[PDB]
């Protein structure tokens, strides 16, 4: 099957005045479309290469699988765990077992936030900032990953993207204040389902 | 202890391929950052090392790289840029070079499509650069990553492809960017550290 | 102070046959030395082109520091959570607190063992398998470092070397009873004082 | 479906450069691993795809990365090596080649000396190469890590630098291991290369 890019489940400006509706429409619609197109035709490269038996050409097409791959990946999850206030946006308390976990390990919800912010702003050049598992209600754990990089050998359980085209045109460099702005909108609830899920 | 270098030029020479805002965010908020941290990160590692403190010495290794690598970076991004009525985009101004490149890639214009299908390849944030291997010596076209600065050659010229480099003006469209900063080029300033070629 | 290479607590051929005497001798002799040598050249070249007020020379030899002093650490540390058979070495029982948080990590002692093998298994290249908690009695986790790159961001409980020439002589390719019979020689005490310690 | 290609020569014609204990392993047991490792990752790759499954997809491709790479750097190693009588070491068999080589470095000399002094910097596994941009094109040595296989530029000749291609003759010291390859390399093979200057 043809990937494609995945429909936001809100309006391009829904999450404002967090997030932009020019971010939005960006973002989506020029960079993640950007990675399914790039995606596809990566696979179908390593799919020709892999045809004719050209090992140099599987190999060389391995970071494109990666980049464009791990795109998709981590933006389709960025997208379902963002909400408008409205639909449980920054609703920490729509995810209790989730919440209960995070007090346990980092004292509270707040010490776990500046902890989170902290590492969002320690990544060097582009990257991810994420919260996760290592199975159904099991430990949690704040990670990175480089460039386009998705989460591997644990369950992501919300992320937050942190390359530059996610907020400079609206916070500029101010990262810090993007960081402390996107828990406004944190779809906590659909953090809630892959915490319990603990799906890897 | 180091700090951040003027411009050689107002903040919106450049214009309009690089906009006044871009210029002034990109000099004194991000090259400033890198210095800043430059600084606290060569600071780290002395006391550290006072202290006999191996793993405190290799933690702040990263620090010093990244913040190291983006104060070199940016100190030679400004230099080789130049408003177009100061010799900006015009490679006659570095015949040394000029002829260098024609023989590399066959034209100066073969040269350009090479770079900018270089500078469009890179992922995620990082740089790209012309660099020879010795005074007039060899060209070759590489890219850094992050803020990695140019090791084991010398740097005739390079072009941040960090998104906070372009962003507020072309948005997306790194493309245009790419193919907008040729005219602001200072190929005087790249025929020197050519001729020089100074690893 | 000039770094010196620490003498190893047992005879070199006190930890046969899991670890042949010739491989001690040449991996402390000659590449834990050589480490220390490199370090020493590193840092100084670091000072001078400090002192020099040279950006790219100060970058160009973190590297050094980096590859050097990691290695430094990382065999210091080895020697230390290894030791004779009659020396309490393999012998898990005296980790008494180790052992329980390491059961209840894992579910028990075998159980970790083979997750532990598992990761150090699937080393790519040069590495190590590290066992590390974020603190004091705290929560563990097996991670592992590229070439010699040192543990950071947490405490190191005990590491095995799996570069080939911690094994190459005696075990081969067979890097699978390189990994199986050096449990055979963990110092359990040292890693024991390193968890309660859990420090960074 | 990928198999192990025959060595061109006896495993012991490369003595007493190169023992035949270690072509036999190097050859037999690392190739063939990777020979293995690359039929496997590419099956889970095409079954992923089917699956739609790009978390999957993207997890193997560092495997297809290693293990191709493996193939593809050693199937080159062996046909760049030969027995003294069979042209190892001739370099003026490779005429062009080391016209090209002289020019750039001064004297073929000069050019052993900063080749061995590339490959003794290698920090970890890695592979030592010289490379050309294209046919008959500009020479330049670098150097790869682990497994990953020469990109954007033609393979003349590499020297591999992993333990296992020398230890069990050499032990630590790699610089006798670089100095006496020489006697070994596939000069015709070289020249052949670099004529070519394809890619990959
Ligand atoms: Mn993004
Ligand atoms: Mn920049
Ligand atoms: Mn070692
Ligand atoms: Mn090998």
């Amino acid at each position: 099957q043809q990937y494609t890019l995945p429909p936001l489940p809100y309006p391009y400006d829904a999450l404002q005045p967090y997030i932009s509706q020019q971010i939005m429409e960006l973002h989506h619609k020029k960079h993640h479309q950007t990675y399914v197109n790039g995606l596809n035709a990566a696979l179908e490269a390593q799919k020709k290469a892999a045809e004719a038996t050209d090992v140099p050409k599987l190999v060389s097409v391995q970071q494109a699988i990666k980049f464009n791959g791990g795109g998709h990946i981590n933006h389709s999850l960025f997208w379902k765990n963002l909400a408008p206030e409205k639909s449980g946006g920054g609703k920490i308390d729509q995810a209790p077992v989730l919440k209960a976990a995070i007090e346990q390990r980092w004292g509270s919800f707040d010490k776990f936030k500046d902890a989170f912010n902290t590492t969002l702003l320690g990544i060097q050049g582009s990257g991810w900032g994420w919260l996760v598992t290592d199975g159904p209600k099991g430990k949690l754990d704040i990670t990175t990953t480089h460039d386009q990089d998705p989460v591997t050998g644990a369950a992501p359980v919300f992320g937050v993207d942190m390359w530059e085209h996610a907020y400079y045109l609206q916070y500029l460099n101010d990262k810090a204040s993007y960081a402390k702005g996107i828990w406004n909108v944190i779809n906590w609830a659909e953090a809630e389902n892959r915490y319990i899920a603990g799906d890897k």
